[PDB]
């Protein structure tokens, strides 16, 4: 089930300590689909937190001690008992080493105590990649959990003009994005979360989708890392799964028997999330408290009106080739509080 590490062949292209970054990869001779997973793990958006980060969780940091090998898992597995959906295609794990929630396109210098590479990264793994089988590719999923779901979001067409401007205008570029569909809302108590993401913009040289930056213009960069502003203005077919009460997004809302203002902040949490996906046609948004699912083992288990998961994406694939009979693609939970749904994760 292992992916094999490599380091980029490019070594300017680095993790924030300057060590080189890379992909985990395991080919599939016999497939022409490759799923691209990036990682996630919050951000660092100053000096002083990002060395306290650099102590503590170096590995999203640094290469310096990543294993030769990582176990696919969930959307990663070759297995199809535990991956029905895409257990024959090219696995590809993009650890997550520069702490921009993707987004960075900065070297490390002598202003620059990090390098933030995040866009770079991408481009570069994709670019790698060409010269090892993804030039025959007829579809590229760009996945990513929590920062790795909103990196999707801000990296989809990116990769989509890549490919078209370097001669490959047959694959088909697609977006997954886990767990990285956040609402710039009220906090319950009040820490200023979209002040971090802005500064953090200016820290990394941050960059966002090119519709999106012309339309909220410079300095407002930070809207586009929201899904329901960034996401009309993407081109590729973007899959979007969300836990309609994330547990980051209730850490940024500052949530911890529960009383009646608190009952209600939920509530509208849940209504609110669901408004935003009203018109997204390809979704998956369980009632649940949870973080992250595609890369986990029992990603299998969780359903929205019957349907799983690894089904609903197995409908997208279909829609892509008027809706299907008894194949959903859009399913989002209406029940108003957490676990209403029978099948969340324990
Ligand atoms: C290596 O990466 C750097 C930084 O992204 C880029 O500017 C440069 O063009 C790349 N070099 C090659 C040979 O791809
Ligand atoms: C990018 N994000 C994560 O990676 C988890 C939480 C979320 C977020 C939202 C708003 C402000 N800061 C962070």
């Amino acid at each position: 089930e292992d992916l094999r590490l490599h380091l980029l062949l490019n070594t300017s292209v680095t993790c924030n300590d300057g060590s080189p970054a890379g992909y985990y990869l395991k080919e599939s001779r016999g497939s022409r689909r490759w799923l691209l997973f990036l990682e996630g793990g919050w951000y660092c958006f100053n000096r002083e937190n990002c060395d306290s980060r650099y102590d503590t969780m170096r590995r999203l940091m640094s290469s310096r001690d990543w294993p030769r090998t990582r176990t696919g898992t969930g959307i990663l597995s070759s297995q199809p008992e535990e991956n029905p959906y895409w257990w024959n295609a090219n696995m590809v794990f993009i650890p997550y080493c520069s702490s921009d929630v993707w987004s960075g396109a900065s070297s490390k210098s002598e202003k620059n105590e990090y390098a933030f590479m995040g866009a770079l990264i991408i481009q570069e793994v994709v670019r790698e990649l060409l010269g090892r089988g993804l030039s025959g590719a007829k579809v590229l999923l760009l996945a990513g959990s929590s920062a790795g779901g909103t990196g999707v979001l801000l990296n989809v067409d990116r990769v989509a003009e890549q490919l078209e401007k370097l001669g490959y205008p047959a694959i088909q570029v697609r977006g997954l994005a886990d767990s990285g569909w956040f609402l710039d809302n009220k906090q319950y108590r009040h820490c200023a979360p979209t002040e971090a993401i802005r500064r953090g913009i200016r820290y990394w040289n941050g960059v966002v989708p090119e519709r999106c930056r012309r339309q909220f213009q410079e300095g407002e960069e930070w809207n586009c890392f929201f899904g329901y502003k960034v996401y009309p203005t993407l081109r590729s077919p973007v899959f979007v799964v969300q836990w309609l009460f994330d547990e980051a997004q209730l850490t940024v809302d500052n949530v911890h028997p529960v009383q009646e203002g608190l009952r209600l902040y939920i509530q509208n949490l849940g209504r609110e999330l669901r408004h935003t996906l009203k018109d997204v046609p390809a979704s998956f948004a369980p009632a649940c408290l949870s973080h992250e699912i595609i890369i986990r083992s029992h990603w299998t288990d969780v359903q929205v009106k019957g349907t799983s998961l690894p089904r609903a994406l197995h409908c997208w694939d279909r829609s892509l080739h008027t809706p299907l009979k008894g194949c959903p693609v859009h399913l989002v939970d209406s029940c108003p509080w957490p676990h209403c749904n029978p099948s969340c994760p324990t």
